[PDB]
């Protein structure tokens, strides 16, 4: 009872796109921005390009990104098979939501924060429909297309469940993981809900570091001792109670992604009741409008 993944993997000519700038660099490789002009099409699509034996890793990320299609999940546009392997995706001009929430903290309203909480829950709920566990949900891994539209990205750690994933050992983001993921290395859709709670806490604190000034090894014990992240200042008890529910030790008593949509959507209908913030070329086609079946 496992469905065939009939997603299409589009191979892109190196001619079809040009690089423009370097958006970011890390070990493996650098992420760049550029334009993609499919030959004989008269369209220019703003894209972001990301170019060992780690090719097995980047090709696993491409498989996952090519198999998702949701307004709040970044989809792979294609890959380029030159001397280096490149991943081409739609350009998210405003960067990651973590940096955006930091560089604009004096201009972000409750309506935007709660809407972001709704959109991330919508994208996370879609990944659960597709039986996909992200395992690395964080504010740094949510990209901003427009201030009103954010999407989930970075599926390097994502794993597809059959019809409870048991990792072995890898550089993992300790401070965002559920307690069972720390101790047993078990990952469930409800393990992503814990990460979702930390991600919401990142937004409501305008980019603060969770457990700032704490060793990563001491985290497993303080979570057993009953300790969680503090109530952010702008957070009513209503919003903070939801974040606390995502961090319960019993994983099945945690909120579901389908329910986090409903609760935050109800809150976005009256944002100031739940968040208290002081003073509330020519042929360019966005990739969300370029659809080839
Ligand atoms: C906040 C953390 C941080 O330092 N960075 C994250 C955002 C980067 O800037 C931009 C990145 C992208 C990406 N990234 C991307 C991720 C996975 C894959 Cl496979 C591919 Cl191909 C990617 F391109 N995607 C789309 N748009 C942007 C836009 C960015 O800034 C404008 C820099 C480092």
């Amino acid at each position: 009872g496992e469905a065939p993944n009939q997603a299409l993997l589009r191979i892109l000519k190196e001619t079809e796109f040009k690089k423009i700038k370097v958006l970011g660099s890390g070990a493996f490789g650098t992420v760049y921005k550029g334009l993609w002009i499919p030959e004989g099409e008269k369209v220019k699509i703003p894209v972001a390009i990301k170019e060992p034996k780690a090719n097995k890793e980047i090709l696993d990320e491409a498989y996952v990104m090519a198999s998702v299609d949701n307004p709040h999940v970044c989809r792979l546009l294609g890959i380029c098979l030159t001397s280096t392997v490149q991943l081409i995706t739609q350009l998210m001009p405003f960067g990651c939501l973590l940096d955006y929430v930091r560089e604009h903290k004096d201009n972000i309203g409750s309506q935007y924060l709660l809407n972001w909480c709704v959109q991330i829950a919508k994208g996370m709920n879609y990944l659960e429909d597709r039986r996909l566990v992200h395992r690395d949900l964080a504010a740094r891994n949510v990209l901003v297309k427009t201030p009103q539209h954010v999407k989930i990205t970075d599926f390097g750690l994502a794993k597809l469940l059959g019809a409870e994933y048991h990792a072995e050992g890898g550089k993992v983001p300790i401070k965002w993981m559920a307690l069972e993921s720390i101790l047993h290395r078990i990952y469930t859709h409800q393990s992503d809900v814990w990460s979702y709670g930390v991600t919401v806490w990142e937004l409501m604190t305008f980019g603060s570091k969770p457990y700032d000034g704490i060793p990563a090894s001491e985290i497993s014990s303080i979570l057993e001792k009953g300790e969680r992240l503090p109530q952010p200042p702008i957070c009513t008890i209503d919003v903070y109670m939801i974040m606390v529910k995502c961090w319960m030790i019993d994983a099945d008593s945690r909120p579901k992604f389908r329910e986090l949509i409903i609760e935050f959507s109800k809150m976005a209908r009256d944002p100031q009741r739940y968040l208290v913030i002081q003073g509330d070329m020519d042929d360019v086609v966005d990739a969300d409008e370029y659809l080839i079946p």
